[PDB]
DNA sequence: CCGACGTCGCATCAGC
DNA sequence: GCTGATGCGA
DNA sequence: GTCGG
């Protein structure tokens, strides 16, 4: 209902999750910490002890003595001390760069490099994802205003008809969902020459025409049927320019488009939800496709879609529109 | 006591 | 050269 | 770290 009800202790959480992830490599953890988060920031009222809130389904013990050791102190001694370890923290922020992983990011630090300055003293050492990551850390982490996200989708949508009419391009992610901003743009593309049961390179022809209008300025990666790139808006003659933008690109069969579409449009954290429910139904979903579960547990042949409804319907969930799948 | 905890594509690395 | 494993991001 | 077999 309100961030600031328990914000203290959900920012807490947070840290302690991204912590773990990044520097104890254990991920299992940084979930525990980010199930315990989302919770928390649920519970419509004021946490007044660690027991209360061991009550909510994903607090236990460890969690609940830190509440208390915060609610008591206004702080964590772990914390303030992982804060200021110069390994720990150098670790944990050269994440931050896209390329750069819990693995990487220990491995420059044990070699000296702390800082993005280290890293462009380095550039040997980084692969292709990381110097892209490096050259646009600043970048990558604004947010792309709707304004600016229609702007890019007229770019895609006529350039990718413009290779072939019969192409199907479409923007999911928060911008499908209406988001007044989006943290990059996701692109499902479709073409009536590829599905399950079955042209060359159907994907490339659509990267490079982007390429050739100067729209695309950078590859992360590109394989077959997925690609991952940097774009960036044309600016006005004298005017300032913009931020170079995430892009990804993925070529998926056109039978199986639906799943395709629902999966990427998100959220995240509702497209989880929603597959947990799913598998606790006798289903499970992917990007693919829905199959149904045998009686040994078992997945069968992948059933039929033709909507987005569709797969709502096959799991005993009421039809949501893009806009209110946040969770 | 201790095992589960999501999955896909691509770059890169370990190893034959 | 090749297959398979691992790191990584979404 | 938490839940649950
Ligand atoms: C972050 C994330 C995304 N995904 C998949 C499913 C999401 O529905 C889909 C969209 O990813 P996104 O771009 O991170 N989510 P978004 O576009 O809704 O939010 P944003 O504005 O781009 O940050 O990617 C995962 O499967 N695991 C993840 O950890
Ligand atoms: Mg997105
Ligand atoms: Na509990
Ligand atoms: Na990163």
């Amino acid at each position: 209902p309100q961030e600031t009800l328990n914000g203290g202790i959900t920012d807490m959480l947070t840290e302690l999750a991204n912590f773990e992830k990044n520097v104890s490599q254990a991920i299992h953890k940084y979930n525990a910490y980010r199930k315990a988060a989302s919770v928390i920031a649920k519970y419509p009222h004021k946490i007044k002890s660690g027991a209360e809130a061991k009550k909510l389904p994903g607090v236990g013990t460890k969690i609940a003595e830190k509440i208390d050791e915060f609610l008591a102190t206004g702080k964590l001694r772990k914390l303030e001390k992982i804060r200021q370890d110069d390994t720990s923290s150098s670790i944990n922020f050269l994440t931050r760069v896209s390329g750069i992983g819990p693995s990487a990011a220990r491995k420059f630090v044990d070699e000296g490099i702390k800082t993005l300055e280290d890293l462009r003293k380095n550039e040997d050492k980084l692969n292709h994802h990381q110097r892209i990551g490096l050259k646009y850390f600043g970048d990558f982490e604004k947010r792309i205003p709707r304004e600016e996200m229609l702007q890019m989708q007229d770019i895609v949508l006529n350039e990718v008809k413009k290779v072939d009419s019969e192409y199907i391009a479409t923007v999911c992610g928060s911008f499908r969902r209406g988001a007044e901003s989006s943290g990059d743009m996701d692109v499902l593309l479709t073409h009536p020459s590829f599905t399950s049961e079955s042209q060359p390179k159907l994907l490339h022809q659509v990267v490079e025409q982007l390429q050739k209008v100067h729209f695309i300025t950078d590859t992360l990666s590109k394989g077959e049927t997925k690609f991952m790139g940097v774009c960036q808006l044309p600016s006005k003659n004298d005017e300032k320019e913009y931020p170079h933008r995430r892009i990804d690109i993925r070529l998926i069969p056109k039978d199986q488009y639906y799943c395709g579409v629902l999966y990427f449009t998100g959220s995240d954290i509702f497209a989880k939800n929603m597959r947990a429910h799913a598998l606790e139904k006798g289903f499970t979903i992917n990007e693919y496709t829905i199959r149904p579960l045998g009686v040994t547990g078992v997945a069968g042949e992948p059933l039929p879609v033709d909507s987005e409804k569709d797969i709502f319907d096959y799991i005993q969930w009421k039809y949501r529109e893009p806009k209110d799948r946040s969770e």
